[PDB]
């Protein structure tokens, strides 16, 4: 209904909390993995027009740049954390197919590969290219895009 | 719930209106650009399927259609309001690239493509992308404040 999968467009892998738990601890890395299950479902909670929080559905933790700085440098790891604040604001660009942080960098697989192996970490990086594209799909139809602004 | 908004032509600051400004425009009334602001030029976006939805005139419930109801309208097809609701009136409101795209892939343009068209200029479909076909979606109470049309 409000849940979606975050699919890495080039590989078909998905974003997961590292370890696949329903209850990841604060500062758990966000990784890529091929598996599908309810513990990799996400929601998006709108805060201000396009900006909002990317939320792990099972735990309520949201996506942060590790350390929570307003303008994180390239290669800053993405983690899950319960805190809510303006440095965890992202927009879900379903027209250009990417996820952009409030300060202008994007979510990437670490290393920028179109075919990242399972457990690859995700990081912030300012470049735009095929390997940083993501689409947002229905849990019950992994090829059907869904509106995350809901 | 559908957020109410103005459709603002980015280059000129003018807005999309039904020609003549009626609260209940007749079927096939042209969609035009005009500088006035009033509640008969407010719009809503009725989401149908993910990004696709109907651009709905708030006062009347009529929606934007390429005239003729063809599946793949050619360049220069005029935009009108009509009460009919079906898939050939599906658009997406691209608030990241700032344009309005039809399901068959062309965009809403001012007829003639001017960055600064006169009041009452018709709108048409066209495949080209440039500054004169950009639109932003703003609060009726603050024409410079972008609002999220998808909620």
């Amino acid at each position: 209904m409000t849940t979606f999968l975050i699919k890495h467009k080039a590989s078909g892998k998905f974003l997961h909390p590292k370890g696949g738990s329903s209850n990841p601890a604060n500062d758990t890395n966000l990784v890529l993995h091929s598996d599908i299950h309810e513990r990799m479902y996400f929601q998006f909670d709108v805060v201000d027009e396009r900006w909002g929080y990317i939320k792990h559905a099972a735990s309520g933790k949201i996506v942060h740049p590790l350390g929570g700085k307003a303008d994180p440098p390239n290669e800053t790891k993405l983690v899950l954390h319960q805190d809510r604040h303006d440095r965890a604001l992202f927009a879900m660009d379903f027209f250009n197919d990417n996820i952009i942080h409030k300060a202008g960098k994007y979510i990437h697989p670490k290393g920028g590969s179109t075919n990242p192996p399972n457990e690859t970490l995700t990081v912030m990086h300012g470049d735009k290219h095929k390997a940083m594209e993501f689409i947002f799909v229905s849990p019950k139809d992994k090829d059907k895009r869904v509106l995350v602004y809901v």
